[PDB]
């Protein structure tokens, strides 16, 4: 992704989601869409914010139900323009099968959610994650998202799905990650509040890159 | 619940949903609504349903999420007029806590799902149930999902929650769980696919209700 960057934008009215991604256009062409913004917005707001901006979109829906279900959800996302969507991995690998073959049959592709970044992941996901990113790889997935608040697990989880695999993390800015050492083991970053909530988004996000630069 | 019954509405076309549930209203009285009608049709299904049907909704959108993205979707599904919100437990018990917190602001409920009903459920899920069971009891949480296709682990939820506690439960019909046998335990079943795909809505609830009224 250029710069390596990726917007969380969870901003949930739609002027303010597209001025702030407007502002912070010319250094990223990734913006992550989740459920904050399509649930206040509308679906058409991928396509609107896709059109506008001429950049990849990927829907963090982080899909996590029965694998009928899970269908039904990639479908109407795919048919909403997104190019990738997020699954959690954690409810089993035949709920992950059902959104990769949705993805198959659309041209898109899944992102797998390994472990979260949040202190509540140390719960029941830490424990799982290993086991959900080898049974990624076991599934064909070759996109992965993973912690930036825990650059070790990012590591392990780097390690299980090798080199070749894409893997995104969150949780830089905001809840404690730092740009540099995530992207030692990620090939992305999402950063969202440190950005959207910055008193100059554009300068904000100019200067990750710098750092990011640096590396 | 009225007859014990809930339906799943998850046609993504609002006319036969419209249709589907009008023609089994008089048998039920709450209707859970997920992302496939929500992201085909849009969140103010949720209040053109509770309008016209006038029976409860809970949404059905199994958040699964970081805090503070949790707390944003139900502040969003509440405004939208939702009754209740389903929950993911795996993620941890701060991001439940997240929408415990909005759930109080808006005198609205939530809904924790503590184990699947699909196979995958066993890989990771089933492990770690009984604990993200013991935590909603922890954080006060008085309504619970749980799966109609395993009834000794919906045992053994009924088990940690209590009596007092509220028990809904997917997976009855299609997936095939048992109604009578699901009801020993839950308060509620679950029912989408047998009603809503049946050549005769009214007729395949009715059938389901005699079937419970005999219990």
């Amino acid at each position: 992704v250029m710069n390596r960057l990726i917007l969380a934008m969870d901003l949930m009215n739609r002027d303010d989601a597209l001025r702030v991604t407007g502002e912070v256009r010319e250094y990223i062409d990734t913006v992550k869409i989740g459920y904050p913004l399509v649930l206040s917005e509308g679906m058409d707001i991928i396509a609107e914010f896709r059109k506008r901006f001429g950049c990849r979109i990927i829907a963090d829906f982080k899909v996590a139900n029965i694998p009928e279900t899970n269908e039904k959800i990639c479908r109407a996302t795919f048919k909403a323009g997104a190019d990738a969507i997020i699954v959690h991995g954690f409810p089993g690998a035949d709920s992950v099968r059902a959104c990769l073959n949705v993805a198959e049959e659309m041209g898109r592709e899944v992102f797998l959610l390994t472990e979260m970044s949040h202190p509540g992941a140390e719960m029941f996901i830490q424990g799982a994650a290993d086991e959900i990113a080898r049974m990624g790889v076991d599934l064909g997935v070759k996109n992965y998202v993973g912690p930036s608040t825990r650059p070790e697990r990012l590591s392990r989880l780097r390690e299980i799905i090798g080199q070749d695999s894409f893997l995104i993390s969150p949780g830089v800015g905001a809840q404690g990650g730092d740009p540099g050492e995530t992207l030692r083991f990620a090939d992305a970053i999402i950063v969202g509040r440190s950005i959207y909530l910055a008193d100059n988004p554009a300068a904000a996000a100019a200067g990750i890159i710098e750092s990011i630069k640096d590396l």
